[PDB]
């Protein structure tokens, strides 16, 4: 038994508020989860297509996942990094050898606890490495919220400051954590179209955005620059690259003599319909980040997974730095079953199946509306870019430089999801004129219909234009 | 099943080499400890080899390892969830807050709002951007060795020569190698550690008002930033990993301090929380209340992972007011909240906080025995299940490390007295030492028995006489 | 009966042997000693007179050497003495109603001035005004900006071969930046105005025909949020950078900043006081700043002195407060006599004027040379302060690949612009550039047709010299 | 002629103010100075024992300087430095052969306009041959006003920020500008004593300023940090060191493999009866930097002087550093006839005997005088430790932690400065409880008489309440 009426004065009272306001927060109780789906306390039933935080990969509430953590609770307990368990160094063994076992480039696995964790982890190792300071970024990168992964993070509605309650003069940045002299940012792959859509290169072929990237390193000195850092498709920043972005980055920094960090937590481990993100262009990265389907968020986990060449030099040295549940044995035994169910199910051909289904549902929702200028993904991770039927241009003029200072009633991607939700169905962005779409790699045919239906219905009422 | 062998542990040491980022050790130089299960306070190895642990992994396994209680609490959330994130309301998160506020800190009256995170790093830099953003001012006081935590905002903090995820070299005292950029933009001042400023005696030295010098050097450092910039200081009231007690006045001079400048005072509890020091938090032994606190270890005592910083009504009201844009993938996660519900409920129930209060008085007794009969115990403090040794050449009664508390882990371990120490100790089966090269730093679960307390204390004997034989040099 | 006796063998001994190398390692310095200056000229001790087309740093704007300059110097030292900020002298007042009241008397903006001693102290104080006045921390600068060489001035210099580092003897192997030089700096670097051109030299722009570096520049103060940006920090035409923008930059900059509520600062020390054929280089744009900063020019380096001149609405917010900065030479009397007296001889010959017209001569000599001379892409300009594109003949492209952000690592005999310096030498003419591709061209503003003429014919030597490609 | 009038009107609407605001600020017009005299446009003549900023240690327009001047002025002009003239070559000649002769560790000069240039110069030196960041300053010490020199500068009240006329409900300091991660301050020489005033010393006979800066250093790690920067005497911080604070930081850089720059550019050229403040203590540095005196303000110039092995290094490399008027040929001949008169007339051991009667005269006031706590000094430098009386404690508590928004009626060196003026006298200080004393170094014993006398008076006035 549980008093929920309780539940909801305690989570008021006592929890801080993040997004909303106190005065305009209602809590949203969710007494249970399964596949793809919420249950509230009174039975409602929530089809879940923002997969959390794109980030319950396997679907919620896995059986043979959650047998395994059991199992792992009759021997364990706690130890930490120092000594050796069975689940950690599978983990670890499962990454390399079977998912990565066709590619030479990776080394050794460093585990800890979160997404954040694991960039402010690869930061470190690659800085390290390069006896360099400066990483490189891009605008509307999002690479997690602490010290360190925030500096890289150029998402500025989710940098952790203040902003005021349907009023945009009330912008507050954390003092002394608002700008990092060690990072560069780099412009957006998508800001170099012309007029007509096409993209701008340079008479050398190279896509402008990386020519950019390329001056602003030799200018600050390629001898002092890591590392650039990626987000394949950007995730929390709602963009698909030009194809040929990532391929060109990964040739200027070998030619640069700079390390390529690829930031796989959000497209990792099948998100979109290959093992990782990177594996759509043909090239392998120096280092990757991993979370969220690392687990599918069964338990708190992250990674940092190196090269060989960068592995064997860290080996040479003792390396003073400790997490205290850095590869937790039970959070491990979570990953190993985790990832053993998605190896044994398919569930990366799977996604890829869902994706190409998607595609077309997108490609009729499209037709069948004047607000979708595009859209764009792979997998179970999508983009679809709403603009106003009559002017063709987005709503919210600063875009991906919105902050939530803005009001949710003149927001694009908020009105599409409370529209959505009136059929049982969460889907949304996180971006004002951005669609951030994604389900469970194992997403039924059934489920998918329901949520474009659910979409559908928002995108009459968006285009009625009865809420402007 | 006719399966006989789940795991071929030969085969997971090979993984373990091969596959795995080295800490602390050089591959060349590494050796694997397996651990195969865990039960109270003791690490079972693959061989059977059952290890009593006075470190208590990293003083954060207060209940003990694999407590049923708690394990089976996690079991039944996993009847239904799942995950669901913060912005989603959950029944175990709302009751690990209310248990916290109202139930263990129910007789006190500065607790606001909790927000959950996963790691004690994670929880510091939480508690660091909420001052910052109260306050609206940029510079943050430290002490020299304190540990904060290893991420990019907590690590600022952290002022532990050996423990800011450097490289160093193989018994090499001379390829020292910082994080590159580590300090662009870090808005932290250094203030002494509570323990400098000792006489010749070892008297704490005060100014003409009995204003500790620590205390006064710190206030004249607020003063010279401008105390309109400073947001707040931040300290442990034992320094864990830098393995110190400071004078009994310092921790009240310290709120003192920063109520008259107008700056916060947050206490960081992630290693002195929830029973470790025999009072339910740290900060309790000393009468004082502080605006934030950061927890994590014993908050779930590692059961899974967990970190939480709780803030005043003052800044809980103010944060209310605004819209924050701050998301942690796994912050409030259902599972480990269930684990940090049963954890607390235990600990309440089974009156945990004065197991180790008693405990502590025990551990007292013994040292005071040990220091009777070995020169090499300079002296020796601590609380519940938290205690230094200080550890000297019995015949000059120097520490035998100069560096000290600065050193870095370059040096080789056989000339390390808390390394000697630990390696003779393990010839008992008892895992005992410290992280300092010149001091213990002693823990157990807060239910740990009187007789692996006396079985702990034995080792350390049978220890204390090996390093005092001078042999190892 | 006296003469100065001077033993100048001694001279390049001690300095050789106690004065710090800059640009020149130790083994390959040569001093060159120059024991007198007139109008254009540097007189060397055996007498060998050399024509100053770099008009030494851009800075002896009036000519060297200027008899009345330099009497009311010798003037002021009948009274002077030193006095520092705190007190009031009448050449330190004069000096800013000058600039204010007579110069700029037909603006609307001018508030109030700052003295110091150089123009990277005036930057820094621009900085710190900037900073306070919008109780704002970043400042936004350009790709291949110079503003100078102390720590806040360097912090928004992003021209990579300026920035007091250490490179190597003809090698780019060996090279150190500060270290810890940017721990704390608040600078975000926007592209330079001629980041994005076409290969018709065409500088692109976005579909309601904002220019593409201007478009990038407003993004990252959004990006940043335009709440924590004090200012854009620019150069009408980047000195030791080389570069001209494309006509509409500045206004457009000009009108970003207004919308964004950001600052406007330009750094005039080098294109201020008539290099430009106008009294200032912003002038040419058809807008007003809201501070900037002068040097060189200011007194034609007769005497050390830099200075900021700030807005009235600036200068008001700053009267309301206490400041507590103190810079022991800023005001300094002698130093303000020689601002004055240069400022009085500009005005009263028309220098500015003068400027001007030499720019339009200087312009018709060069079309000639680029007709005659392949190596010669273009050229842009005006007053005396002119860059040339130096190019391969054959390709029509620059020989020196990493152009402007080069390093003094590099062979000098690989740099198009010492090699034309070097043969233009041979005819007793000072003319080349800083940047490896590109001429950096400038005299005094009173310099004479003939020696426009005979630093144009030492360049066209140079130049068939270049086109033979013997180097 | 000169209309005063008119100037006064110019100087209060065309130039920024600094230390007051517009409103109550009074222009203070100086037509003239020639030795410790200032010379107002009526006629009225000011004794100067403040040297303006300690700064005209020659005296006020020496004829041979400006004679000099006028000379130089006969042949130039501007050249920059990488031209060489007889005066630059033989102004840096003079400082190492000459003045320095006797010691082994000059090696090379490198001129430039400003004190605070001198020490930036000094800051990118020590970095560049280290090949480290961190430098360690302390508490109260004032370095200059520009970029990298303020970071070294620990004085609050001298931080080029805004403060309110008299009070504390604003304040500001400069955003982006206000804490250096590249500098870390130690305490000052006079950290703890205990209440008898004894000096706490370590069993190795370390005294605890010394002890704690070396902690710093050993905590933040020898290997990242490359100097130490001092001033023997705090100039602006008004401030006098325990005698072996000073060898003992030599010795403890050495130890460590840290450079010690001593920053002369007050103390420097006879002000402390030596020909630098270094020269009492039995020790050399690694490098200093020197403006003030160097010139004697005739003309704007500063200098940093390296030790040889620093100028060897520097020597092997192309160092990117411009300045337009480094080295300027005219400020050069300033400096060398500056130097020259100073050698010639012996002006270090008039200054010695100077402060050597300066001492009897302050003995003399202090006899007489509750208010005096104590005074120290040397040549023409001497700092007096104001106190009330009848509590023996300073008026202003928070002492060199002062800010200007202070009211100056409650400041007792502002009380002692305005009754002093009227005997004709400026003196005072700058700190609120300690006066700074300074006068050219060949002040007569007259004006010496003149000033004490004027001091006298001033402090029957402090001591009488009447202010209050
Ligand atoms: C590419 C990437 N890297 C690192 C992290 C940081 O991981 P964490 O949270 O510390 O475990 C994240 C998390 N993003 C957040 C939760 C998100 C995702 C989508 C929309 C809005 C927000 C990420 O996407
Ligand atoms: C006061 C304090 N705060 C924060 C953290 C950071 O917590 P985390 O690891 O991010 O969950 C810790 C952890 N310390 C480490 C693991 C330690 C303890 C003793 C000896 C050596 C190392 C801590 O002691
Ligand atoms: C736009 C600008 N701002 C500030 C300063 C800094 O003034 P300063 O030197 O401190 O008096 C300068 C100086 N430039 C140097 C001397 C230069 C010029 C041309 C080529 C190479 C170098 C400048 O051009
Ligand atoms: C030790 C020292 N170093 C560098 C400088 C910086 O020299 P500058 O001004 O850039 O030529 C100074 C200047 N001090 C100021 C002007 C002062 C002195 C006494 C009282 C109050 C203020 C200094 O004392």
């Amino acid at each position: 038994k549980i008093n929920w009426e309780q539940v909801k004065e305690w989570d008021r009272k006592y929890l801080m508020r993040t997004f909303s306001t106190q005065n305009e927060y209602q809590p949203v109780p969710i007494e249970s989860t399964e596949g793809d789906y919420l249950i509230m306390p009174d039975g409602t039933r929530l089809l879940d297509f923002f997969n959390q935080l794109y980030c319950v990969n396997l679907g919620q509430k896995n059986q043979k996942v959650n047998a395994a953590i059991k199992e792992a609770l009759d021997r364990y307990g706690f130890v930490w990094d120092t000594y050796a368990t069975d689940y950690k160094a599978k983990a670890a063994k499962i990454i390399i050898e079977d998912i990565l076992g066709d590619e030479d480039w990776p080394g050794k696995v460093r585990f800890v606890s979160t997404g954040s964790e694991a960039v402010e982890t690869a930061l470190n190792i690659a800085r390290l490495y390069t006896n360099r300071p400066l990483v490189v970024t891009r605008e509307h990168d999002y690479h997690g919220w602490t010290g360190g992964a925030a500096t890289v993070t150029r998402l500025r509605s989710y940098r952790s400051g203040l902003v005021g309650e349907n009023s945009e003069s009330f912008s507050a940045q954390i003092p002394g954590s608002s700008y990092n002299s060690a990072v560069l940012m780099a412009p957006s792959p998508n800001m170099f179209q012309d007029s007509d859509g096409n993209l701008l290169k340079d008479e050398n072929g190279e896509l402008l955005s990386v020519k950019y990237t390329r001056r602003m390193i030799e200018n600050y000195g390629p001898e002092q620059v890591a590392a650039v850092i990626t987000e394949v498709s950007q995730g929390a920043g709602s963009a698909m690259p030009p194809y040929e972005y990532i391929p060109q980055i990964r040739k200027m920094t070998k030619e640069l003599g700079v390390l390529w960090i690829n930031d796989e937590v959000l497209t990792g481990f099948g998100r979109t319909g290959k093992w990782f993100g990177y594996q759509h262009y043909g090239v392998q990265p120096d280092i990757i980040t991993m979370g969220k389907g690392l687990s599918s968020s069964s338990l708190p986990a992250g990674a940092v997974l190196v090269s060989k060449e960068i592995a064997a030099f860290m080996d040479k040295h003792r390396w003073e730095s400790v997490s205290t549940y850095a590869g937790h044995p039970v959070a491990m035994a979570a990953v190993c079953a985790n990832l053993e169910v998605m190896m044994e199910e398919n569930f990366v051909e799977q996604a890829k199946d869902s994706g190409e289904y998607i595609r077309s549902k997108l490609e009729l929702l499209q037709e069948k509306h004047k607000s979708i200028g595009n859209f764009d993904g792979y997998g179970l991770l999508w983009i679809v870019d709403i603009v106003n039927a009559k002017t063709k241009t987005p709503y919210v003029k600063l875009d991906r430089n919105f902050t939530h200072g803005m009001n949710p009633n003149q927001i694009p991607t908020q009105i599409i999801m409370k529209k959505a939700l009136e059929k049982g169905v969460l889907i949304g962005g996180v971006m004002p004129n951005t669609m951030r779409i994604g389900a469970s790699l194992n997403v039924s045919r059934g489920d998918i219909d329901k949520a474009m239906d659910a979409l559908d219905y928002a995108l009459d009422y968006l285009e009625s234009g009865e809420w402007q």
